[PDB]
Order: structure tokens, then C-alpha cells, then sequence
């Protein structure tokens, strides 16, 4: 708390800047005045610049700590349910029974997507990546829901939120169904958020589908564990597009694309094939498939993490859930010995030890989803679906702040004024 | 280096920071490494933070200066054409007849849109706002043109930039046609950029369409004057979405939704309602829309601008062109001479002189569009169409700097860790 | 009850209208098109024809009206159910969705 008192800057004149502090994390130097003074900093990437005040999620990476509204992720993972985590993320407090009852009725109230929006899916190619379809549909909702686009109207944000929150799972399962050639399945009010998703993903009209409570709870946890992750690339995209006036649907659509960005990154893309393919218990085990690693693409395959130093806190509940599911799905897991083997190589090989390519939450998420017969193409779709509530929370907090359209500066380093005379004659 | 030699960040031990200078504009203070010392600045709104270094466009608000790669906008709008200007923004120099012809050739051979995408157009509701359909189509492009989404592969990036530059006009026109129920028109390889767009907008199978030379020039100038505008809110979104690695089409879609943004509120169209909803001098102004305007209701009709102090350098030639157009059409303007009174008001009304609500480029642009027979629900689609080359140049530059990952920090002021105890069920 | 369903191709006609069209204009449009699908009961001079035509219009009008409503709000069409009353069935086709069984208040 000490030096928080104040401090100053000066190159040709003296300027006194305050030192603000957080309820957690380090202090910051309020430079909200240097601008007028005529002083501007230079920070490409905003790594030494704090862009906002937030009360949603707290992360202490070096300590492996993750909190949502103060609540540790481990307690929410095992003690709460996705919908309740959604309420907490958007409201800031655990809901009373009555409050949760209404939140759930409202959500359940608008899960269906207008039949014309549903017509949109049939205009895509059956071979398109389900993630590209997911971005396409979300980026088109505005043409069908033009009545909740004014982000300056509180009732608008309210409506838009429930619309995205209630329809994202319906949408994601439709992307899957369209990609495999099966008929779409309507949302059922009698099912849970997780149970309903599994139902829309897997049931067909040829027999009633029965959700395994084990797999359901597993999905619920996968969802809670991806609800939000503080500021990062996709959330910064959602915040930037948002403060520029862009409608909520478009904001979330940009978030989805940002989240997908790394995947189709080339070096990551190439390494994605190697994992999902090479695996005949001769390659992965005898460090054969892992003998090739020029392109790292580690966090993508579920190894290492950019923020957390030694371990991903979200991975604790997920690993135990992975253990559970692999056993519930009994003995139908052979090739999935690479799962056990890769974890062993990630924890016992010096390279991984040195560079810290430890299994993160997605390593186990991937193992679970796979064991469930869900293709890898649907991995990012499901994570985006889960992350949508966090995006809405951040988006809603950016608005509630002060609606200050952010306008960063540029250091001009181009040509000085020069006269123009074309060299062409058309 | 005027009022800025070298600076010292004072806390408890003088920290000297290097000052940087641009070729034009204000000097900045370097702080890239501060965070690497636990020292972070706080600046929501980015009032003092310089997010990047750029060589594309230079603006001097108080001086009414606007340059593109060093060339004055007035010069470009007068002695160039849209394609040549696109070449400049993208390449940094004016083209040779050979570089230009090569560029022109590549552009025209990518103008046709995939047949399957046309099916997507027909899935949108007939009453969809053109801009919404434009967002929906552009954001769906990654699903199809999936062989150019590797943002780190220089080959993919040029093929994508060319695809966007070529197809935007095609898509924009189709948005119009769809809204009025007329058949879509294919690009014409023998027509100029602006002439091709006018033909795609208004031609019909019933008879040949004749491209008026003065209108062809008026439109090319509108495109020129909206090609780029430095670090604004929409460009910021593009750059930020692009930093995460999001595909080219998703980033441009985000820029279009961002440009649309400040036009979704009620008082937004409510104001931009009577601006055209009435065509008669003593009616819209005459002791009417004097206070009948409620929230913004000024800045949306083309009056004033936060960038420029006294006037908009783009409006100079745009006003000149306005004359040529009204003059030319005559019987497609004269009735609309309610503009002169609006302009007169803005020039002498104490309220307008007060708010510095001078007529900007969009006041004059709107008049030319209202004169050519273009509906106000197509204005921002056309502006976005012209601005895409600008968005593409900025996105590319950001990727030349090594994909500057725009990931700002937060000041956490929420709950400290607290135990989670659920009150619920359901 | 035997002929409440409308031929699936006639059902295809609805999707050619605008979602924003007035449901009354759609109702007139569809009815004025039935002749192209039911050309076997057009001779008004044949008693059996009138007989058939009558039951066709009588049994299908409610199915049609509820479809106009569903199309105007973006919800999926609902098939006629033999186990319901004329009034109960209309309410069902107007209000139920596949997301939960609809229960008609007597």
C-alpha cells in the first residue's frame, strides 16, 4: 500500500501521477492526465498498460490462482453448475433459490432459434469447418434480431445477453449435426443445460436418447471450466469491438473468431494433424511422434500455458473428471493409452520439464470429448460456446463503465507531405 | 524533440525513459519494458497510450491535414482514382503503369462471388437491413474461401487481401438488389471500379444501363475520400481482432460491424429520419428539428467531427463534386435543394457555430448518394466498402510488425477470495 | 379428421412468402393456390366434387391459419392431431413448440 501515495514524471516539466491499487494484484500509475499535458506513452501490445478496471475474474498466474467473483474455480467446478456459474459471472453474487429459478426460466424460455435463421445453415457447404459455420451464423443474428441492437439501452443489453446465452448451445449442436448429415434436434426444457446439449448433439429420431449422468456432469464441468478467463486475445477483441458501438451479436462473433485464430495458425495447424493422426502405440510411446516438434503448437495440443507458471488450476477437476469418464465408458479405450503415455512424457521428459509443457485444462478436456465420440473440429466450438457468458460479462462491464470509445494513438513514421503526380494513364 | 528531451519516471528511484520521435506529429515516451519491472500504467480510454507505429495515414486534427503515404487527400481525390489509391495504401508508393495494370488485372479476376454464397444471401429475410446482411456475408466468408486463413503465411495474406478488395463491391451491390427484390448483377470486366459498382447497383435485364461519366467520377471520389482514416474505432477493432490471429474475413466483418455501431440507437435513425423523411425547405428546419433532435442528432447527419478542428479536409472536393452532380442530374437534385438551407444553417446558426457543427464529408457524400438514387440504408455499406482497403492495409501492417498481440491488462477491484456455498438447487 | 393435413408441396408454398407479410395476405394467397394441387375436385357441376371440395376446405382451413401464424413469428409448423378437438387442435397448432408438450386449458 505504501508508494501508492503518488509519484511523478518529467522531461521538460513536472507532472504528478497517482498510484492506484487493486483489491488483489499490483498497483498501477494513473496516467489519465498525461494526455492533456501533451505527454503520450509508447506500448505496442498494451503489456505495460492497464486498459480497464474489472470485478469479474482474478488471475495470479505464478500462483496458479483463478477466481470468478472471488469464488475459487475449484469450488465452482465441483460444487456449482454451469447455469449458476453463469448467474454469478453476470450478476456478481451466488443466486438465491428464487433468483436462480427466474434466471433458468428466462434462459429456457428462448433456446429456439427463429426458423429463418435455421434456414441459413443449409446455405453453407456440408464440408465447411463447424467453427467457420458457428462464426457465420453468430455474425448474422443481427439481421434477424434488429430489435436489441442499441447498446445504449439497458433493456437491449439485457435481452441480447439472454438471446446469445440461451441460443449458443442450440447453434453449436446444429453445426455438428449439419457437418455429419443428421437432422437438427430441438431444445428440450425438461433437460439440464449440459444434458440438453448432449441431447441436441447426439440424439436422432430413430430412438429416444438417454443421457448418462456421468457424461452429463462431465460436460457441465467442461463448461464451467471455460466460462471465463479474465483478459486475453478474444475478450480484448470483444471489449474493443464493443466500445466502438458494434451490436452484441457482432461482438461475440468477433470473439469466436479470435478464439479460433491460433488453431488455423499454420504451425499449429500442421502439428494438430500429427497428434490426431499418428498414434499406433509405437510412435507416441517410444517418443516417435514426439520426436518431431519443430513447430511447438503445444498449448494447442494441451501442453503448457501462457499465464500459469507451473500448473493450470482448472486442470485439477478436469483430470479427475477425465479419470471418471474413461472408466464409465468402460473398456472401449485402447488407442487411448497414448493419453496415459503422453501425460507421462509431459511430466518425465527433461525437455517438457525444462520448457514446462505441462498438461493444461484442455489436454484433459480433449481426452474427455474424444472418448465421447466428439470430433476435434467441435472442440473450439464447444469452448467458444462455454466462453460466451464470460464475453457477455466483460462486454456488459465495458458498457457499464463509462462508454468511452477507446482511441489509441499512433507514432507516425511514414513519409512527410509530398505532392502527387500519377505515373499511369489508365 | 521540443518540450521533450529525456524523461524520468519517479517513484523511489529515478527511472529514465527513452523518448521517440515520428516523422510527423507528437513525440512519445517509451515504456515497453516497464511491466518487466512490475511498473504498469493505468489508462482506460487510451487517452495517453500510443498503441502502434504506422506509416499509412497521417492526420493533424487542428491543421485539417490528411495524408495517405505522404500524399494530400485533396491531391489524390482530384488527380487519381480508387484503384490507384488502393495500390498506394497497400504498397506505400504510387504505381508504374506496369505495376498498376498488373494490380488492376488481379483485382478484376477475383470479383465474382462463389455460387454457394449466393444461396446464403437468399436465406436472409427480405426486410434485412443491408448493413446487417453485409456483416452476415463477410463473416461467413472463412467457411468457403478456406484456403487463405493462415494469417502468418504471406501467401495467404495477399490472396485474402485481394479477395476482399475484389469482392466487397460485388457483395455490397447484391445487398442492395436483395433488399429491393431485383436480380443480382455480375461484375463487368470492361467497366471501371466505380462504373462496375454503379452498374451492379442499378442495371437490370430489361435494358442496357448507361454509366453517366459525372456520376462515375462522383462515386469514385466518394470511395477515394473514405479509403482510410488512420487509427479510428473501427480500425482499432480490425487491428485488435487481427492480433489474436483471427482470419482476414472475420477481421473485416468486425470492422464493418464497428463502423455500423454508432447508428443502432433509436435517436440515431430517429434523427437521421426527418433528415430525408422530409423534402421541403420550410419543414425539417423551420422552427422544427431545432430541438426536435434529442441525443446525438447532429453528428449523425454529417455535422462536426472529433478528429478535425475547423473543417474536414475531405469535404473540400466532396462539396465541389456535389455541385457537378446536382448540376448534371438537375431533375434528380433540384427538388432536394433543402441541403443548401441545412448548410446555410450550419454556417450561421449560433447553435451550430457554437458546437462547431460544420458540414463534413458525409454531409456532401450523403447528398450525392441521395441524388444518384441510393437509399440511406446503403450509405454506411458503401463507406465500409471503400474503407476495406484501408482496413486491409492496417491489418497487414500490424502483421508486418509481427502480429502485435493486443492484450491489455486489468486493475482488479472485485471480491478477494471468498468461499463458495450454494443456496440453491434446480 | 381424415383430411386435415395439407399436401407437403402446398406447405412448400408458405416458404416463398416474406416472413414480414401480413398473415391475412398469406392466408388468401395459399387458399387461392389450392386449385393447382387439388385439380381433381374442381367441376362444380359434379355433386361428388362439391362434397369433396367442402371437406377439403373445412378440414384444412385451421391447419392453414395456424401455419400463417407460425410462419409470421418464426416457429416450426405443427401437424394436426386427431386426438384433439377442433378448437383444442387449433390452439395446439397455434401455440405448441417441440420444446415441451403443450397442454390446452379447457
Amino acid at each position: 500500500a505504501d508508494t501508492k501515495a503518488k509519484l511523478t514524471l518529467d522531461g521538460d516539466t513536472a507532472v504528478e501521477l497517482d498510484v492506484l491499487k487493486g483489491t488483489l494484484g499490483q498497483d498501477v500509475i494513473d496516467i489519465r492526465t498525461l494526455g492533456s499535458k501533451g505527454v503520450f506513452t509508447f506500448d505496442p501490445g498494451f503489456t505495460s498498460t492497464t486498459s480497464c478496471e474489472s470485478k469479474i475474474t482474478f488471475i495470479d498466474g505464478d500462483e496458479g490462482i483463478l477466481l470468478h467473483r472471488g469464488f475459487p474455480i475449484d469450488q465452482l467446478a465441483t460444487d456449482s453448475n454451469y447455469l449458476e456459474v453463469c448467474y454469478i459471472l453476470l450478476n456478481g453474487e451466488k443466486p438465491t433459490q428464487e433468483q436462480y429459478d427466474e434466471f433458468k426460466t428466462t434462459v429456457t424460455r428462448h433456446t429456439m432459434i427463429h426458423e429463418q435463421i435455421t434456414r441459413l445453415f443449409h446455405a453453407f457447404r456440408r464440408d465447411s469447418h463447424p467453427m467457420a459455420v458457428m462464426c457465420g451464423i453468430t455474425g448474422a443474428l443481427a439481421a434477424f434480431y434488429h430489435d436489441s441492437l442499441d447498446v445504449n439501452n439497458p433493456r437491449h443489453r439485457e435481452i441480447a445477453a439472454f438471446r446469445l446465452l440461451s441460443k449458443m448451445p442450440t447453434m453449436a449442436a446444429m453445426c455438428y449435426k449439419y457437418s455429419i448429415g443428421q437432422p437438427f434436434v430441438y431444445p428440450r426444457n425438461d433437460l439440464s443445460y449440459a444434458g440438453n446439449f448432449l441431447n441436441m448433439m447426439f440424439s436422432t429420431p430413430c430412438e429416444p436418447y438417454e443421457v448418462n449422468p456421468i457424461l452429463e456432469r462431465a460436460m457441465d464441468r467442461i463448461l464451467i471450466l471455460h466460462a471465463d478467463h479474465e483478459q486475453n486475445a478474444s475478450t480484448s477483441t470483444v471489449r474493443t469491438a464493443g466500445s466502438s458501438g458494434a451490436n452484441p451479436f457482432a461482438c461475440i462473433a468477433a470473439g469466436i473468431a479470435s478464439l479460433w485464430g491460433p488453431a488455423h495458425g499454420g504451425a499449429n495447424e500442421a502439428a494438430l494433424k500429427m497428434l490426431e493422426e499418428i498414434g499406433k502405440k509405437e510412435n507416441i510411446p517410444e517418443f516417435v511422434r514426439r520426436a518431431k516438434d519443430k513447430n511447438d503448437s503445444f498449448r494447442l495440443m494441451g501442453f503448457g500455458h501462457r499465464v500459469y507458471k507451473n500448473y493450470d488450476p482448472r486442470a485439477t477437476v478436469m483430470r479427475e473428471t477425465c479419470h471418471e469418464v474413461l472408466k464409465e465408458l468402460g473398456t472401449k479405450d485402447d488407442l487411448l493409452e497414448v493419453a496415459m503415455e503422453l501425460e507421462n512424457i509431459a511430466l518425465n521428459d527433461p525437455y517438457f520439464i525444462e520448457k514446462k509443457l505441462y498438461p493444461n485444462v484442455d489436454f484433459y478436456s480433449g481426452i474427455i470429448l474424444k472418448a465421447m465420440g466428439i470430433p476435434s473440429s467441435m472442440f473450439t466450438v464447444i469452448f467458444a460456446m462455454a466462453r460466451t457468458v464470460g464475453w457477455i460479462a466483460h462486454w456488459s462491464e465495458m458498457h457499464s463503465d463509462g462508454m468511452k470509445i477507446a482511441r489509441p494513438r499512433q507514432l507516425y513514421t511514414g513519409y512527410e507531405k509530398r505532392d502527387f503526380k500519377s505515373d499511369i494513364k489508365r
